[PDB]
């Protein structure tokens, strides 16, 4: 019966380009949200997102080789470096075959799509470039690390949109289990924040437009929100089952204890006023992982600050913890951050996973005037001190009504 | 310990929009490879792909309906009534909860993508649809079908490229096999052929030329070869726990018994010479299914139609049977349909269960002078029948050196 643990963390956000300092910007309730200088907003509804400020990767990839990868690919290599380093695991030929990899990402390439689309617009298709297709597809990220470390174990990269982070974790920690594998590194990564994506999401009228106070704009729960805020970055893990990791006397995060999926099962893009899904989601994980709603020390909220989503959610939560509604504590991260769409999940377990760590809890900052109804603590303005957390639970959600839930227990 | 079976298939092919069909036109060794018309292929090295003839979906979806989604999400969705009608399934409200689905694609709405990024170009943000985001992402197949059959049990979508089809079906198994889920619509659906698809797998120099014939293009293994053929389609099947599947008098397929995945950790499009990657994903398999090679009857190719590709596999394949090298059958569908890339693995998994029902073994067509060290029984030109045959093994591999193996049973 194999239990698995996470033993090395990676990340880049838009309030850090490491582990550590994204974590402590997190709970001294700094704002990662900028203005987009990168491509011209004048026509854009929105022009900030929550941005990787000052990204460097010459160290870890040559120039000859950034050409064939998309950002999202760079950033998410770059914080699987960070993982694998941090794992302290060196692979072996009696290694590679039990060692694999669970990465996702909600879109990929945007960047290079719209680049190579544009060429074959002005120029033809003799202009697209030869590594246009390896450049954008979501799995790259997992196919340059598998590589770089020479990697043979089970290889997958889950796209379920805002979801992609929890699911590539979760089936990674199930791969696991299973028996496919003994160590796996997962998670997502996303750089979206282009024409498209800030174009995109904007059509959608999804978007927050208070363009005049960017670290504003992100105010999950809050009366006046608009709308997500959308960020930059990727969040990798190196789960690995509890045995192989103490016989090499791995440094051990916490361990990865229940994984919990749902479908909404009502609109494509829109929550029911309900929650339902949500609530499922996080129910089917309790189930997992064997526990109760009661053990929950901490939830690290979708809140996203979409005024449906936030309403939504938290109606789940009160369904799942009825009685503990109150005594539990739910933070948005969202709030400084913005929301990571296929990274998102993966950098709020690495906040769910530093939460048990440190016993502190990041808070959902902007939070000025709450919702009515709300019972709820979540944790506004300032980050908390807990005593004694053995469990934390972090949500995900995302487009086609798809849910996913984890729930991680100290040591 | 419980057991997956198939109970429902679903699928839309170059060569049928009907299982049934398809079917019968692999059998009698007919080609689905056509000269583009949708788009100028003028100055396009390849002017054909494996298309889908004549597709609709009034009854299945409104026009109001399709206006948000690509052609991609429209093929899948028809797809998976397809396999939930066949299935006889019945959605009930102590039942949903325990119905999921994971189905995927390499890219998704590339179509809409090209739309929306053109309208761009030419009017700026306000032209892009405010169904982009949902209209092109690669999980919406998913978000739709639960939606309409009411379905709120796991639903994930793996974006594995080339390989898509295999793990989103192998996955579905796992799920169900873990206890998340009793049913499963699992599979995969493509519609690439695109400028920015046939421009883009043209750039790398990967696609076949031989536009003065077509339908010979595609000929895996033999000497002439010069790259795949671009296909479009969708495959679905409903997996089901054995109990479950019985207590209701489904009628059943197979049984999948086996899932094997691997990675190549060489290079990012190209195989090794080895197959070393490939041999370890079949390999992975019959350790899952608990058997060995010399109980596969028929093999279920990758072989694209790439050099190396074809060679690569091949050695694989005397890797692990060695003795029952030459006694296995292993055959290309992709020499009449083309390679479908998501969907592909999923095609090849209905193609992979028929041929057990009905015990016959489709062809692999074009395959005039096969290279030189070849021992294997590619069921070069006309369909072959067996006797015996309990297993079939389905192959698929991608870009990230990514790949997985499926093992189905008969009865
Ligand atoms: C979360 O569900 C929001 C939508 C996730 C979609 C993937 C990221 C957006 C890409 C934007 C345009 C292609
Ligand atoms: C198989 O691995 C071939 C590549 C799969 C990529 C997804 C399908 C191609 C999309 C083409 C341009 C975005």
């Amino acid at each position: 019966k194999r239990r698995v643990v996470v033993t090395g963390l990676g990340m880049l956000s838009p309030v850090g380009n490491t582990v550590e300092s994204t974590w402590k910007a997190l709970l001294a309730g700094q704002s990662g949200i900028s203005l987009i200088d990168h491509f011209d907003t004048s026509a854009y509804a929105t022009k900030f997102a929550g941005l990787v400020k000052d990204f460097n990767c010459e160290d870890i990839i040559s120039r000859k080789e950034q050409r064939k990868m998309d950002a999202f690919i760079q950033y998410g290599i770059v914080a699987g470096v960070q993982a694998m380093q941090d794992s302290g695991l060196e692979i072996t030929e009696e290694n590679a075959t039990r060692i694999g990899a669970a990465i996702g990402s909600g879109i990929g390439g945007l960047g290079l799509i719209e680049e190579n689309h544009t060429s074959l617009m002005n120029g033809g298709p003799r202009k697209i470039s030869p590594f246009f297709v390896p450049s954008t597809i979501v799995n790259m990220v997992a196919g340059h690390l598998t590589i770089m470390y020479g990697l043979r174990g089970p290889s997958i990269s889950i796209a379920t949109a805002c979801t992609s982070g929890v699911h590539n974790i979760g089936h990674a920690a199930r791969i696991i289990a299973y028996g496919d594998a003994d160590v796996m590194v997962a998670g997502g990564a996303e750089k979206a924040s282009t024409p498209l994506g800030v174009g995109g999401f904007g059509a959608a009228r999804a978007l927050s437009t208070r363009n005049d106070n960017p670290q504003a704009a992100s105010r999950p729960w809050d009366k006046e929100r608009d709308g997500f805020v959308l960020g930059d970055g990727a969040g990798m893990l190196v789960l690995e089952e509890y045995e192989h990791a103490k016989k090499r006397g791995a440094k051990i995060y916490a361990e990865l204890v229940g994984f919990g999926m749902s479908s909404d099962a009502y609109h494509m893009t829109s929550p029911p006023e309900n929650g339902a899904g949500a609530a499922l989601a996080m129910a089917n994980a309790l189930r997992d992982a064997g526990i109760e709603a009661s053990q929950i020390g901490y939830v690290n909220a979708h809140g996203t600050s979409t005024p449906a989503g936030d309403k939504a959610e938290a109606q789940a939560v009160k369904t799942i913890f009825g009685e503990a509604a109150s005594r539990v504590l739910v933070s948005s991260t969202a709030s400084m951050t913005g929301h990571l769409l296929g990274a998102a999940g993966a950098v709020e377990s690495i906040y769910s996973i530093l939460a048990l760590r440190d016993q502190a809890v990041p808070p959902t900052i902007n939070l000025d005037n709450p919702d009515e109804g709300c019972d709820l603590d979540f944790v506004p303005h300032e980050a908390r001190q807990v005593s004694g957390m053995e469990y934390t639970l972090c949500n995900s959600f995302g487009f086609g009504g798809t849910n996913g839930s984890l729930i991680f227990k100290k040591i």
